């Protein structure tokens, strides 16, 4: 193992709070931190967590190709990796979602034989789902960069969600500190009119970046985007959400092959699961408390945990060590280097807990931390599926 | 304002570390916590952070419609909201990504006039981007639930990413504690063959759930998914990634309208930005250090921060309060109720810092925390765009 590693992490969108615990722990552990964030409170927070930080944002410039900036950003990180340092790169949101220099730097580090990993973060699209109250599952999600969407004539589905990033810099490859002169925005609007019609809704979405702010969730018709007062509101942190125009019908062959038949009464294409998408035009009211819902709720009074449910049955020592492995990158490295030596050094573990850590197998650890009922193991593996469409 | 609120949060995918700081803070602040997580270390962690937790997973049962479970899960949360409690629901990953009961509970709470919010988290798709080293931007991303994909004949694009969730329970609406008998998996494979061909790659993806694990990133051909030994590896935490088959050409009309013309030499449709997608079949090697890259790197020696770059210039007191607003939900509520009273109570703030908090405007706060150069304001607003495709 060569000295030197690159770990790229995110900060999420909303200041500080949307950073993951592991992003924070790696920032603290790093020999050197390179960051590219928008809000100053997140920047200030990062600087309190590591004494050796460099702002990558200073490598942008007016009329300077963003591609040249990205090469430089990547090279600054990889240079420090080559010197043998544990380097952390920090990008706002998810660091691999609409981000060039992270993928570049990691690929170079990997190709030169250094440890390289991206830790996922909360993207603007994650925020969009939360704030617009939609689920990519229902009814599928198409996500594009706005210029790419136009230039390569990327397909839309009128029956699925559409999310467009970078709608504030349509056709612009460079940078200006005072913002983009988004003069080709009308080209995007023409495409949206062709695909959806002039009266179809488009949600202008800006996630709150500070904890006390509300998101921008402004619905406009496609036609309204041509109004100069509306178009000028679209900036560098603007994303568009375009809801579906209609519900798609079910395929009879698939209904048959999946054996969803009974008497033929699969629900209608508009027989929606509550709640309906509130952005979709002319969506009918969906009843939250149907007779089936009421009957399910009536069963709560007599509910008991099923015999195959596996209650948590762990110990402070085991919870402590699993927490430490998640929150202390140095402890994790030590454990990964020698499971046995690490496991045997952890105080207060039971024999089963020690053995499970010695092995490292997910099953053994799960087994040490949950009571597995005899009924369960006699029948016949994580299984947590929380969507039913 | 009625007593009672519902805040739904995520834990991310990988045990503990992928929880956001705000998810943790809301879990700690809650009067009651309802959770649905897969790994026991995350469960144990949650139980150390709040004394009043209920496992929602006990409302699944063998042969019990998942829809009935979801109604019950939602109702357990909303009942406590109605009693006037600050309730936190916790779902693994992102709590609104392929999750029924979160959206249900929030919509009901909102309709009855209670405070209701979803906080985004790290989804399995976020993990997929990080672990497979792909960017949804390049070349667009289509995301579907696997049964829905089939039943409603959702379109694929051979030129964009395809991500399929719930590939381990194709056509299954119920639950079994011992896992799904995924007997209709072959129907998914037939669809993938029709769309992509028998020799096209499909990546079986399982993100590591424990900090020491590696992800499953196993490439198979579509044809190989028919092998029983391979099909049985696909379970409840399996996601498929299907890379593009080809590069899409540019639209000449759009090239003209966006004025990307010069002598006509837009890059070829295969003239890729490094790095190439390593999963895509027959991708050529892309040079990381082209002459343009080398020239950009040569400019680093003489680099100075641009005159319009805005250096951080804050104080401990201001950083402390912005951190507190992000990490202390009670402090945030107090600040939101009365900006002036809150701002005037914060020790050690400068006059400008106090005034900025009194107003709450993003501009004023940004202004108090960053030195804005005279050159910047004379020219003519966040602007952090890190992808150039
Ligand atoms: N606060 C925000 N609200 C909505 N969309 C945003 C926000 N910030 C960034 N974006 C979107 O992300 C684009 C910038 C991207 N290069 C970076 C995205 C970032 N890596 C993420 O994870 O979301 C913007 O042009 C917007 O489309
Ligand atoms: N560890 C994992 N690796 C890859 N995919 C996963 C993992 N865990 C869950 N999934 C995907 O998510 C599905 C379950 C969903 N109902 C819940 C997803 C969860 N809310 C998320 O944010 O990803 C599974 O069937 C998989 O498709």
């Amino acid at each position: 193992t060569k000295a030197g590693s690159l770990t790229i992490v995110g900060t999420g969108i909303e200041s500080i709070g949307q950073m993951t615990l592991q992003a924070l722990s790696y920032i603290e552990a790093a020999a050197k931190v390179f960051y590219c964030v928008i809000d100053p409170a997140t920047e200030a927070f990062i600087l309190t967590k590591n004494k050796n930080c460099v702002d990558l944002y200073q490598y942008y410039d007016n009329g300077k190709s963003r591609l040249n900036t990205y090469t430089q950003m990547s090279e600054l990180m990889v240079r420090e990796v080559r010197k043998g340092l544990d380097v952390v790169g920090v990008f706002y949101g998810h660091p691999g979602v609409f981000v060039n220099p992270s993928h570049r730097a990691l690929a170079i580090a990997k190709s030169e034989g250094y440890r390289a990993r991206m830790l996922p973060g909360v993207s603007a699209e994650d925020c969009l789902f939360a704030d617009l109250c939609i689920d990519p599952s229902n009814p599928g999600c198409l996500t594009y960069e706005a210029s790419d969407f136009l230039i390569r004539d990327r397909p839309v589905s009128i029956h699925s969600h559409l999310v467009l990033f970078q709608v504030g810099c349509v056709g612009i490859a460079d940078f200006n500190f005072t913002g983009f002169d988004n003069n080709k925005f009308g080209v995007l609007v023409d495409r949206l009119e062709q695909e959806y019609g002039a009266e179809h809704p488009v949600v202008h979405y800006i996630a709150a970046m500070m904890p006390h702010q509300d998101p921008v969730t402004d619905k406009y018709t496609v036609a309204q985007l041509r109004e100069p007062e509306i178009a000028k509101r679209v900036g560098g942190v603007s994303t568009f959400y375009i809801p579906p125009k209609a519900r798609k019908a079910s395929n009879l062959d698939i209904i048959r092959r999946l054996e969803l038949l009974p008497a033929g009464q699969v629900p209608d294409k508009k027989a929606r699961i509550y709640p309906a998408n509130q952005w979709e035009p002319d969506v009918p009211e969906v009843e939250p408390y149907r007779p089936s819902d009421q009957a399910a709720i009536a069963q709560l009074a007599d509910h008991a945990p099923p015999e195959q449910y596996q209650p948590l049955a762990t110990s402070k020592a085991m919870s402590d060590v699993m927490t430490k492995l998640a929150l202390d990158p140095k402890a994790l490295a030590d454990y990964k280097a020698d499971h046995r030596a690490f496991a045997q050094s952890v105080p207060d573990l039971t024999p089963q807990e020690r053995a499970a850590l010695e092995l490292g197998d997910s099953w053994a650890i799960r087994c040490a931390m949950k009571n597995m009922p005899s009924s369960l193991l006699d029948a016949a593996f994580p299984a947590v599926i929380v969507v039913g469409v």
